[PDB]
């Protein structure tokens, strides 16, 4: 029977995070197995597309969840809260790895990963479930734990677990809050209480084990929100995506009206025509994409306007979404198990290249992809 695979997602964990003494089971783990210095997530740094990334091996620019919300000539909108747009495995591209499992008979079992509710190239995990707000850190835990253990025809060679918990409580306070800082411990002895459990289970031994991020967070102060329609006016284009990302489709005959005023540098932003975006951002080329699209600056916001005023002013917040270059952006990688290399670090590196690792850890044929395998070969115990 081959080594199973813990693949963990710890949302919006920026990378420094690690080195700050709230994470005590993680830190552990690292110093156990492999730790690389960060990663960096792919644009947008937003969490359905650099969650698909993760387990893909594609840009956001190839398997097409481009952004958290969009729009297609075909299927219509796709966003988060509408079940049969996420359900439905013609907007997620490529292959990810829990398809790649159970296409060699293997199982996987995934908690809320995105993607995970649809059919993608015809095939569900055997476990899944429609994620929910609000599922205690113990039910999510025991129930991975529970899909480790299994055996017979239904075991997991793949088993995925994600916390929302880091994420939230960045938005809600920022990276440098007490509020997040204590989601990170909650979510760290979380792990903990796994690990033990795995240890009294006997599939700690035999469980290779992957914890990655999809993106840092950054501080948003207070007076950093504007209006999308600061950017440009609802009668010269549509916003069709509003937080960090900027998406407009101009009006018809609007085109250069919208870029008139739109297109270069502002205050808080800057805009491209899509296939203009800058080129290290791979991103661009994909229909999904609207024709203009702007990023805003580091630690600053753009909102619906029905947004900016029930935006309750007070307090500091957080956001990603930012040039995924950026420090503050940088995400998570540690590793460890029967398979992976003991007490070692990496170089800084490109999210992309998670996929080549999981695939051989997996005993699955590596789809193609945007990474390198070279990359992560280091990981492995040999
Ligand atoms: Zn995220
Ligand atoms: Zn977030």
């Amino acid at each position: 029977t081959p080594h199973a695979l813990l693949l963990i997602s710890i949302d919006g964990l920026r990378a420094d995070m690690l080195d700050r003494g709230i994470t005590p089971n993680l830190s552990h783990l690292a110093r156990e197995g492999v730790r690389a210095r960060w990663m960096a997530p792919s644009y947008p740094s937003l969490t359905f597309p650099n969650h698909y990334t993760l387990v893909t091996g594609l840009r956001p620019d190839h398997h097409g969840i481009v952004h958290n919300s969009m729009r297609d000539p075909t299927l219509g909108g796709f966003w988060l809260s509408k079940s049969e747009a996420v359900g439905d495995a013609r907007w997620w591209g490529g292959e990810p790895v829990w398809v790649g499992v159970e296409n060699t008979g293997q199982h996987a079992a995934t908690w809320s990963w995105p993607g995970s509710e649809a059919a993608i190239k015809g095939v569900r995990p055997s476990q899944w479930r429609h994620y929910q707000k609000g599922v205690r850190l113990d039910t999510r835990v025991d129930a991975v734990r529970g899909w480790l253990a299994t055996d017979g025809a239904q075991r997991n060679r793949l088993v995925t677990l994600y916390f929302e918990h880091v994420d939230e409580a960045g938005h809600d306070h920022g990276p440098e809050s007490r509020q997040y800082a204590d989601a990170v411990r909650a979510v760290d002895a979380a792990i903990g209480r796994l690990l033990a459990g795995m240890q009294r289970d006997g599939t700690r031994a035999r469980t290779n084990i992957i914890v990655v991020s999809d993106h840092g967070m950054a501080e948003v102060a207070p007076g950093h929100a504007i209006s999308v329609e600061d950017i440009a006016p609802p009668q010269i284009a549509t916003a069709i995506t509003d937080g960090q990302v900027i998406g407009f489709e101009p009006l018809p005959g609007q085109q250069a009206a919208a870029e008139a005023s739109v297109l270069g540098a502002h205050d808080h932003y800057d805009c491209w025509r899509k296939a203009e975006l800058p080129a290290r951002w791979q991103y661009g080329s994909h229909p999904r994409i609207p024709s203009l699209v702007c990023q805003m600056h580091e630690g600053w916001d753009a909102l619906f306007p029905d947004k900016l005023a029930k935006r309750a002013q007070r307090g500091t917040r957080g956001s990603h979404g930012y040039d995924p270059a950026l420090p503050s952006m940088r995400a998570v990688f540690l590793a460890q198990g029967p398979d992976l290399a003991q007490g070692k670090t990496l170089p800084g590196f490109d999210n992309v290249d998670v996929y080549a690792l999981m695939s051989r850890l997996l005993g699955i044929p590596a789809a193609p992809n945007d990474g390198n395998p070279a990359t992560l070969l280091p990981a492995l115990r040999m």
